[PDB]
């Protein structure tokens, strides 16, 4: 309503990181690049940190963070699975995956302080793109796409903030994943995901 | 294990069909599924209010579905079918602008639209892409739509029964390969919005 482009008046320096995230997420689809999903995970960790450090946390930025997660962690991995493993089964699996990412983002939007309920969408997306790069099988990667989707919409608790050590080596491994070597990021992400399930089943 | 199923409404299932068609617009490279998404996007909130199943989860899933169907998929459909540096940058701006207005809309609760609504933007881009064989012109329009989408131009939220009667038919005509009337109806809506803003009335 105010003249033409009043939306610049609510954009912060954090939103610019978020937009970088949206670009890398969209380019993951447009260029068929797993490499850019790993960059998206780095940016998705960076935009909330910049918000808190620079003191520019905003509701608009919180919403754009989620919207960015849809592109890069919900649409893009499902696109990358189908485009690189074209089959009826990977079509249905990419659909489940994206839908499961969408529902946990919808559930995250309503309640989000406790931690992570279910596998967080950046971690799900890393698992899928990791499996897609290291396993040359549409059936298996189609199967895992559903298993990740089901974890994402689970009640399985996952901690929100890794320790300094884990951030440190996970940060390195995501960049190593950016340059073609995803094993350490995929391995680190499995341990996180599998440990969550074990705790749930064990009841601890 | 799966307490989420206690939250799902029957309108959420509509929203999920919307996400599916909007995702399949990307995966199958289908302009015609963008038009079905617009129909589903108008159906899920209607079914929500009609069935008494309005929820906050569903309000969010509705926006999340617009990201896929109307932000990501049209930018994809522009770059995939007009591969070029110019279309790449325009796809990026289109999507960014769709994301920014969805973010603004997410923190808003107003009677009309502020800026061009993202389903209307997605329609113009997809229509132009089908009826204009020119990456440059389509690349230009993508940016012009993005700017409209994040603008302060006021657009009405619910059309009159006559307009939705004709628009609905024209969306299905668009689905079977004839987008002219949907695109033409969407242009009247957008350009009339611009004129009223410029006129100031
Ligand atoms: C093809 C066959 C298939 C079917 C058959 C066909 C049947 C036919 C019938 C219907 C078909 C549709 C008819 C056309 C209407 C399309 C509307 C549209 O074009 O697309 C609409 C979005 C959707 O609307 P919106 O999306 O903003 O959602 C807000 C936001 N997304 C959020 O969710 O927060 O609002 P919603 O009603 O969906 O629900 C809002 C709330 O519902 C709750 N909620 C929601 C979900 C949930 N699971 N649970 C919840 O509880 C929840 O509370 C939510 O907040 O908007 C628009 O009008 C875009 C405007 C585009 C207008 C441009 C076209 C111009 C047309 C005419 C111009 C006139 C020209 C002059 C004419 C003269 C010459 C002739
Ligand atoms: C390129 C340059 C590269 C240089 C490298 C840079 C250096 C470091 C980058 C760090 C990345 C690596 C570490 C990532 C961790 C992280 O925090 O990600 C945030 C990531 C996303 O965070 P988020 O949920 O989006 O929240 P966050 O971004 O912090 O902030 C959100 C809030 O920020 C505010 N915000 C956000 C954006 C914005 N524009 N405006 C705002 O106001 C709003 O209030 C938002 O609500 O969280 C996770 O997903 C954690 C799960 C990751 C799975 C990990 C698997 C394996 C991990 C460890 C191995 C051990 C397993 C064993 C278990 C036992
Ligand atoms: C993506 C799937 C799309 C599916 C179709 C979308 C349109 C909704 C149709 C309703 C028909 C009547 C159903 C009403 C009675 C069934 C109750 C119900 O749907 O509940 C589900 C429950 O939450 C278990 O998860
Ligand atoms: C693709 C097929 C054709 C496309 C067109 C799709 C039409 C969908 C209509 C839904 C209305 C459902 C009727 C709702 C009946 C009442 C259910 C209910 O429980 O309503 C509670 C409410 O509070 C009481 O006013
Ligand atoms: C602070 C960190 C910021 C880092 C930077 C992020 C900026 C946003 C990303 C833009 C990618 C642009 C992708 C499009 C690539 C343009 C170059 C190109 O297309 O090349 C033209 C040449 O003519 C071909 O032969
Ligand atoms: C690739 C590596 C990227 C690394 C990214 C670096 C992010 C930190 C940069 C600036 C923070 C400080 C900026 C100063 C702006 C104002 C800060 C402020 O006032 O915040 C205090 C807040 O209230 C708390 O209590
Ligand atoms: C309510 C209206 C319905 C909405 C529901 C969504 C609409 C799109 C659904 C299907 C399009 C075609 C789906 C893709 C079919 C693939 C064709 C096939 O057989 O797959 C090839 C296979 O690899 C061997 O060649
Ligand atoms: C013809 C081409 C189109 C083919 C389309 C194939 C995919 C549709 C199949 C299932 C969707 C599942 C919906 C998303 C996952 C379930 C959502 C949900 O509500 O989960 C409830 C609970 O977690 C469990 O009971
Ligand atoms: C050794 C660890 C150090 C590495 C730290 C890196 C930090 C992030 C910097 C740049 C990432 C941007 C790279 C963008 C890559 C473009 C990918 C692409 O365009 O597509 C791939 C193509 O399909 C295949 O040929
Ligand atoms: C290929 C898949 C096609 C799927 C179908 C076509 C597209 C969906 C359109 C309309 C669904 C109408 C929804 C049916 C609403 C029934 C009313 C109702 O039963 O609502 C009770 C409510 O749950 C209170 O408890
Ligand atoms: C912090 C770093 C953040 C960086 C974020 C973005 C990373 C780079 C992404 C894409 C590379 C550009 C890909 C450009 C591909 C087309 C350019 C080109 O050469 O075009 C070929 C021909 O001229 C016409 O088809
Ligand atoms: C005159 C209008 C009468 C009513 C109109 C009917 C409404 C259509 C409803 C569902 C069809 C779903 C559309 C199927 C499109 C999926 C196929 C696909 O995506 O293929 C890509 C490309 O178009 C391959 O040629
Ligand atoms: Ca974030
Ligand atoms: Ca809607
Ligand atoms: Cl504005
Ligand atoms: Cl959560
Ligand atoms: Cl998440
Ligand atoms: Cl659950
Ligand atoms: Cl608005
Ligand atoms: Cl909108
Ligand atoms: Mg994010
Ligand atoms: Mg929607």
């Amino acid at each position: 309503a105010p003249h033409m482009f009043s939306i610049r008046k609510i954009i912060t320096i954090s939103d610019y990181v978020t937009m970088l995230n949206i670009i890398t997420g969209l380019l993951a689809i447009l260029l068929n690049s797993f490499s850019l999903i790993y960059l998206s995970i780095i940016f998705d960790s960076l935009d909330g940190y910049v918000a808190r450090k620079t003191g520019t946390v905003s509701d608009f930025g919180a919403e754009l963070d989620s919207i960015s997660d849809v592109v890069s962690f919900g649409v893009a991995p499902a696109y990358l699975l189908y485009n690189n493993f074209e089959s009826n089964l990977a079509l249905i699996s990419a659909i489940i995956f994206c839908l499961c990412g969408a529902l946990r983002l919808a559930r995250f939007g309503i309640l989000n302080v406790k931690g992570f309920i279910g596998l967080p969408i950046p971690a799900g997306a890393l698992l899928l793109v990791g499996f897609c790069q290291l396993i040359n099988s549409y059936l298996i990667n189609s199967i895992l796409a559903i298993l990740i989707g089901l974890l994402m919409i689970s009640d399985i608790k996952y901690p929100k903030y890794p320790n300094k050590i884990f951030i440190y080596i996970f940060a390195v491994s995501l960049c190593l994943a950016i340059v073609g070597i995803p094993h350490f990021a995929l391995m680190l992400c499995l341990i996180y995901a599998i440990y969550g399930i074990i705790k749930y089943i064990r009841g601890d």
